């Protein structure tokens, strides 16, 4: 096994470079998460509550309310760049 | 195995390279979960509650309201570029 | 095994490298999580509660209220620029 | 086993580097979490109660209000530059 | 095993360099957590309360009001830069 990237550069670049080499309840082993990940506004109510939740008698109620004014701007995301120009204006 | 990528170079490139080399309740092993990955406004409400949940007598109401102003303003996504203008105006 | 990336540079470039080379309730072992991970307004409500949550009897009423004004103004993310104007103006 | 990355560097160059080499209720081992990891924002409110909670007999009400003004301005994350202009007005 | 980064250098760059390397009720044992992490407004309300928290008979109310107006204003997070210009003005 070899891997070569890359070898020889001349002048200014703009890069986003990942190099993953593998060789050989919940349960979650020998991984890896999250290699140039982005979560915006990620929502998780309810997870894994355990082993015996509201297991007899439950009286529940579930109201989720995602509302209001909410601005994103992003002018970039995992992009790179060279000799550009960027802006966010209001 | 032998792999090359980008070997020569010459000038300003924007570049988003990602290798990957493999050899050889919920389970999950010997992965690799989110290379260059985007989420925006993901919603997981109930997810792996537990081994016995609501097992006997239950009475749930489930109201999941997604409302209200939103706005997402993404110039670019996973998008590199070079001598390129990039803008957002409001 | 042998791995090489960015052998030579001439000049000035924005580089983003991560080379990761492997060899061989809730469990999680063995494992990198986050190499490169970005996470913007992340929630979670309800997250491993217990053994023996709410067992017997539970009277539960869960409102997530998600509202108000909210800006997030990010000019790059996990983007290297070089050569590069940036700016976020209001 | 060998790695090589940026042998050789003729300038000024901005960069961001990480070599991860792995040889060989809640449980975590034999990990890392968080190489350039960002979070902003982030919230968890119930997490890991415990063995046995709320068990017999629970009248919970469960009300999380997340509002109000909020501005997030990142000029850059994990974005190194060279040769470049950023800047934040307002 | 023989890891080698940025070997031979000429200039002034601006580097953030993390080598990591590995050889062989909430438990965590043979970890690293936090090489280049960053948080900003992170919030734990309630977290590994205890073995028998709430056991017998409990009356809660969990009120999480999060509000007011709050700026977080960076021009640069893991973002080194040579040759730039950063600056925030108001």
């Amino acid at each position: 096994l070899m891997v070569k990237v890359l070898d020889a550069v001349r002048g200014s670049p703009a890069i986003n470079v990942a190099v993953h080499v593998f060789r050989k309840l919940t349960t979650e082993e020998e991984f890896v998460e999250g290699i140039y990940k982005v979560e915006i506004d990620t929502k998780s109510y309810w997870k894994a509550l355990g082993i015996s939740p509201f297991h007899e008698h439950a009286e529940v109620v579930f109201t989720a309310n995602d509302s209001g004014p909410r601005r994103y701007t992003i002018a970039a995301l995992l992009s790179p760049y060279s000799y550009s120009t960027t802006a966010v204006v209001t």
